[PDB]
């Protein structure tokens, strides 16, 4: 009852290696490319580009100052995808679990994926955070385009 999932394809006309790896193993240059998003990104544990490595957010939505301490579970180089785990934050004052995940389809096409769990029935789908992750793209995309 507790479990959804959410998900947001947009095209970018930027090169997609390039925003694969900037996920992948430049995540703390992002809050230089879209600060009025994400304000910061602090290495917690281990070290950038590798799984298992901890992150700590400083975003914002809505005008509103938020955390969130994600684990790097994986980076798959051939997939271009790179996956989240949120581990402590503002989020979990809603979600028992969730997961972002960021795709490259080259062939280009970003998608975004939320994979949840709410504490319980009365939580709101987290709808906002696919606008924040298309704004989030879209400003990466604008600043990669020569
Ligand atoms: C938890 C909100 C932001 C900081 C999400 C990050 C994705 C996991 C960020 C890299 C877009």
């Amino acid at each position: 009852g507790l479990t959804g999932k959410l998900i947001c394809q947009t095209g970018i006309k930027s090169d997609g290696d390039v925003f694969h790896e900037l996920f992948g193993t430049r995540p703390h240059h992002v809050p230089n490319i879209t600060p009025a998003n994400i304000q910061g990104c602090d290495l917690h544990e281990g070290e950038f580009g590798k799984v298992g490595s901890v992150v700590i957010w400083n975003y914002s939505i809505d005008g509103n100052a938020m955390i969130a301490k994600e684990e790097i579970v994986a980076i798959d180089e051939e997939d271009k995808s790179v996956t989240f785990k949120v581990v402590e934050g503002h989020l979990f004052e809603e979600f028992k679990s969730i997961v972002f995940s960021v795709h490259v389809d080259t062939k280009n096409l970003v998608t975004w994926s939320i994979d949840y769990e709410k504490l319980n029935e009365s939580v709101k789908d987290p709808t906002s955070y696919l606008d924040f992750l298309l704004s989030v793209t879209r400003d990466i995309e604008a600043h990669h385009l020569p």
